[PDB]
């Protein structure tokens, strides 16, 4: 099935991402130092923003979806946040990923409202 909004694309992405990070080829353990976890996640996210050829081939279908372009832009900003040293635990990094599709407020009226604000129109 085809995700019909950005949050639905992100849910599919989340399911992929956890499958990828749980791959035994990462050789990560719960008691690994946090830097090692963050770096493995960074690697996988970077691969995602470059077309997904190393870690995301099984999910190649998601790169054709409409939402991919903007989702890749957001994940690219997160990779930059990693590079800038914003994450000291992998737990915080995955909370960021978890919640990247939500936002505060609600849709702005893209149209002007002059005709609504004049009573007789």
């Amino acid at each position: 099935t085809i995700p019909g909004n950005f949050a639905a694309y992100h849910e599919l992405w989340r399911n992929a991402f956890q499958e990828i990070m749980n791959d035994p080829r990462h050789q990560l353990h719960r008691n690994d130092v946090e830097y090692k976890k963050i770096h493995a996640i960074r690697t996988v996210l970077d691969d995602y923003t470059k077309g997904g050829n190393t870690w995301w081939a099984k999910f190649r279908r998601i790169f054709t979806f409409h939402w991919n372009r903007h989702h890749v832009k957001v994940v690219d900003d997160i990779v930059k946040e990693i590079d800038a040293g914003n994450y000291t635990t992998s737990r915080a990094l995955v909370d960021r990923l978890d919640n990247l599709a939500i936002s505060l407020g609600s849709k702005l009226n893209p149209k002007g409202t002059l005709k609504e604000q004049i009573g007789f129109i």
